[PDB]
């Protein structure tokens, strides 16, 4: 409604241009979501979400402010959001998925570049993004080439604190890294000023580790044939992870979760289940970047899982409680360096992963997916097919972007291996 | 002579693909190199080292190996020479440079990527390099996205030893990267067994000491009007510093810079006065990836500096002595985090390392040159230019890769930029 005009005035957003990014957004939820049946009932608080993506989340994260509370921006899961919440200050996840905004991006980046970084850039530079002209502050980390050396650039027109994250898992990394998330605590207390104790940690702690198993009962749930639910409304649910209130979000999720249980009850499913099973491996899909996805289950397929940080690389791994603050920033460090990304290496945990849900999930085949231009991903898919191919699981290497020029090819390919199997 | 061919099948060269590698080089090098007047008498050494580039060293390099010495490949400026030149063992740098190889690095790595990786990759995969089949071991580095994680996959081909260099150059970083370069002399003691000493580690530190130090002398030359020396020379000496003898390329390196001492006084120089002079910076560029000084000094303009790690970055700075062994493997980690490279956060200081040059030269133009996906030379431009531009530095951002596809739109690019100079 007019009420939200009224905050992006406020927040000095490019009116026309962010009426223009969101101008498609409608028919293409449509299609892809709206108007494909079988669809649980609890979709509709997430559907409802998108349909007011700048509205009602926007006033309360402003509304926050005016309280002396803070929003921190991030683009990894390993900035501890657990630390963020303990102040009570919002966390808020944004990375790029949309087309609309990367040329925005390539005045200061170059075009040979991954487009979830160019597309983050472009919102904030021009001013599109009412999430972006409502945070504070970004929290940037040294995972690739191109994030490390844009937040030097993006720091010119939001403050950007830089978080060294290691490339080993060794001793020598794993106390570097304590070290650095003890450096970013003391960076959030004197921006909030707010001090942690052991009563508001453990709290932030519950609160990200309660939305994280949300998350990850709804994983558990796509491993039953026939599959519940679409892959593409889990992947919309887990990209709103990243800008939800964290209570309100694991309580809808939660409910979504009831409504499968009775699905998979009754032996109800959104596709028959001799349809083939894919689990998607590779780099985040942020939303609303919903290609792949579509494709493949506009194919006859339907996406069981998502090895990737917009999926099981975000919710697996929980913060194990300590009594005292010292004890408990130690292991929010510890639980973000079990996350097996590909900048890390060797990364033979990651395979050690697939392999776990290819068994668990009953997939049928392998579609290893990732950005144009992400480099650690790119690389490591060539070890990471050779081992599924070994074991004889279907592997197809897909790479693209957020433009749709490529939907075609991209739909002939995915079509090829979906009837191969 | 047939004794080089002897020893390429004893170490499993690919002679037919090996023999196609190098059949074009003698054509390149009369024209770039040979049919050029006003070369200094002193280029003979290093023109019968291009001439001669698998036969003599290779030769020296297994015989070494015969007297249980071993061979190091590296691929970074940050490795440790002094360390390994301490225990009688070599150090070569084997940066790929040739097109030739590109394809049979792309048979395991993305075709998105550095040429520089691919190149490399491709030769030790194919076996056609003898300095790659000569050599024991690789040390990698965790520097950019595509060497980290191109290591995983040569390391089945070559054992390879990995340095994880920090990505800031804070007080913690400081520490990290005298542990990992402690680490890596336990490394090479045990795999020479050659314990470190005083003496040992004094004599390494001196020998690499000075080859840079005779690298430097010839930078330093390159300041006068009118240039006493093509730049295109200068980069063919500063390339082969990472195969030859220490003690016998810095001696030759002298003995051109007194010859080019004798052009200096007598006003004689290789262009006219009222030539335009460039400062290359950006990324190396290794043996035989001459294409864009060709094209500068072709166009009439004269290269004078290179800022870059085949170039000024190598061997600007040196390793201060100390007294014992742990304060001299302090000191050689110390002087190699004084390297710039992009690869680090922030990097302001190679802008002032690029401004200083500038001054120091008489620079009329900036050409700044990266490989085609170097993601962080290619982010970092931005920064670059914009202070150059701020001074009204004339600047030019040049990207390319090893193919000769784009001679001719680089070609008048270059041309455009020194005529508007």
């Amino acid at each position: 409604g007019a009420d939200n005009r009224e905050l992006w005035k406020v927040l000095n957003v490019d009116l026309e241009k962010h009426d223009e990014f969101l101008a498609p957004v409608p028919a293409v939820y449509r299609e892809l979501f709206l108007n494909r049946p079988n669809r649980p009932r609890a979709m509709a608080y997430f559907d409802a979400v998108v349909g007011d993506i700048h509205g009602i989340r926007v006033h309360e994260l402003y509304n926050l402010k005016q309280e002396g509370k803070k929003v921190f921006a991030t683009f990894c899961v390993y900035v501890p959001e657990e630390i963020i919440n303990a102040t009570g200050s919002a966390c808020i996840g944004l990375c790029g998925g949309a087309q609309y905004t990367v040329p925005a991006g390539e005045t200061v980046l170059p075009r040979n570049l991954c487009p979830l970084i160019k597309s983050a850039m472009g919102f904030k530079i021009e001013r599109i993004c009412p999430y972006f002209q409502v945070a504070d502050y970004v929290v940037g980390e040294t995972t690739c080439d191109g994030k490390k050396k844009a937040w030097e650039i993006l720091n010119e027109y939001i403050p950007v604190y830089v978080m060294e994250l290691p490339q080993k898992k060794e001793e020598r990394d794993r106390k570097f890294w304590e070290e650095e998330i003890k450096d970013f605590a003391q960076f959030v207390e004197e921006k909030t000023g707010v001090k942690l104790n052991a009563e508001n940690l453990r709290a932030g702690i519950e609160k990200i580790n309660k939305k994280r198993k949300a998350l990850k009962r709804l994983s558990d749930l796509r491993k039953h044939n026939p599959a519940p639910i679409h892959g593409l409304d889990v992947l919309l649910i887990n990209q709103l992870a990243f800008f939800d209130d964290p209570e309100r979000f694991a309580t809808k999720v939660n409910e979504l979760c009831d409504e499968l249980e009775e699905r998979v009850a009754k032996g109800e499913g959104v596709v028959s289940k001799d349809a083939p099973r894919i689990l998607i491996t590779g780099t985040p899909q942020p939303i609303p970047h919903w290609k792949i996805h579509a494709l493949i289950e506009g194919a006859g397929g339907v996406v069981v899982g998502e090895e990737t940080c917009i999926g099981e690389r975000y919710f697996k791994d929980l913060v194990e409680p300590a009594a005292d603050v010292e004890g408990m920033l130690k292991n929010i460090a510890a639980r973000s360096l079990k996350v097996n990304c590909a900048c890390f290496t060797p990364n033979t945990g990651r395979l050690e992963d697939i392999l776990s849900m290819v068994q668990k999930l009953q997939v049928d085949g392998v579609i290893h997916y990732s950005l144009q231009f992400c480099q650690p991903y790119g690389v490591e898919s060539y070890l990471v097919g050779r081992e599924l191919e070994r074991r004889n699981i279907p592997f197809l290497k897909l790479e693209s972007d957020f433009s749709e020029e490529d939907q075609g090819q991209l739909k002939t390919r995915i079509e090829a291996f979906l009837e191969m199997i």
